[PDB]
DNA sequence: GCCG
DNA sequence: CAGTACG
DNA sequence: CGGCCGATACTG
């Protein structure tokens, strides 16, 4: 990043607008930031800023005030509720709506939430692991976690393919959580395995809490939970597992590898080509309404590998490490 | 907020 | 359904 | 004007 001095200040607003619920304004700032940190050199002039995709007149203004005042006047008028909204929104399971409600109810600290707020089952787990859920783990630990899941899975079916995705696959030094994709080459042995996999991981005491896990449904697609490796000095870590049919392997891997912003940009590109891209598949000639929403099926394109998805979109392939946005 |  | 979440 | 990712996946 050659514009850290700028991106660090815009980050404050982006986050402020986000916790307040102004999602689209927040996105604007976030995409402007993803652009500056991705710039091949430091910005210097107002015009030079406007030439950058993702930065408009207003944003360019703010960029000059920073390079031209070392500061930004807007950061001094942010509501006093923001810090608290961010404190609350950082509880897993609580978003802008819940944070704003708690604030309106007079709550101002986690002690207030703990003693007076009504919490959903997920939020109670989020609060209990508040600090741990904000920490990142060394990638070496992510490996240990992936291996624990892989071994348990292959224990009852040696053919199961398990791959750590997310920031881990993108080669980052640390990871926020561990994303494990599980599928099977025969395109069938993946069905109804969550029940066995989870209880196995539970038997060894690996899983400590469950956030999202529809186990009554044999069609369960994901498990979002908490785990902890054995031994001293271990922290509770977020574990996200998805089981997918082999025919959707490439799209699921591309999805689960991210980054999130990379996925969104790629999906937006596919749409401009009359296609649709998701973790399930890439389709061409889909039917959309007057608002751009898909309301009719197109034709699912053959995508045995990630490269195929890039190729079909007229895009040069990009290693996972280069999808870090 | 940005962009068409 | 609205809310929150995953990348 | 109006989309900004996903006809995305759970929860209650
Ligand atoms: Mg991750
Ligand atoms: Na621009
Ligand atoms: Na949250
Ligand atoms: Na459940």
């Amino acid at each position: 990043n050659h514009n850290l001095h700028i991106t660090e200040k815009l980050e404050v607003l982006a986050k402020a607008y986000s916790v307040q619920g102004d999602k689209w304004r927040a996105l604007g700032y976030a995409k402007a930031i993803n652009a500056l940190k991705s710039f091949h050199k430091p910005v210097t002039s107002y015009q030079e800023a406007c030439s950058i995709p993702g930065i408009g007149k207003r944003m360019a203004e703010k960029i000059i005030e920073i390079l031209e005042s070392g500061h930004l006047r807007k950061l001094d008028h942010i509501s006093e509720s923001v810090p608290v909204l961010e404190l609350f929104s950082n509880i897993w399971g609580a978003g802008t709506k819940t944070a704003q409600m708690w604030y309106q109810q007079g709550f101002r600290s986690l002690e207030d939430i703990r003693s007076q707020a009504s919490l959903t089952t997920q939020q109670a787990i989020g609060l209990k692991h508040y600090s741990d859920f904000l920490e990142r783990m060394p990638r070496e630990e992510a490996t240990e976690i992936e291996q624990t899941v892989q071994k348990a899975a292959q224990a009852f079916n040696s053919g199961l393919l398990c791959v750590a995705c997310g920031s881990y696959r993108r080669g980052k030094a640390t990871c926020g959580d561990v994303d494990v994709l599980i599928t099977h080459p025969d395109g069938r042995s993946h069905r109804g395995i969550f029940s066995r996999l989870l209880d196995s991981l539970r038997q060894e005491g690996f899983l400590t809490d469950d956030l999202v896990s529809q186990e009554e449904n044999g069609q369960q697609q994901k498990y979002l939970g908490v785990c902890r490796l054995p031994g001293p000095g271990r922290r509770h870590r977020r574990l996200d597992i998805i089981v997918v049919p082999y025919s959707e392997f490439a799209c699921a891997l591309l999805y689960f590898t991210g980054s999130a912003h990379f996925n969104r940009s790629m999906r937006a590109l596919a749409k401009t080509k009359g296609m649709s891209l998701s973790e399930h598949a890439l389709s061409t000639a889909v039917v959309r309404n007057t608002h751009g929403c898909k309301v009719g099926p197109g034709r699912v394109l053959p995508t045995p590998t990630e490269k195929d998805v890039f190729r079909l979109l007229g895009l040069p392939y990009r290693e996972p490490a280069e999808r870090d946005w």
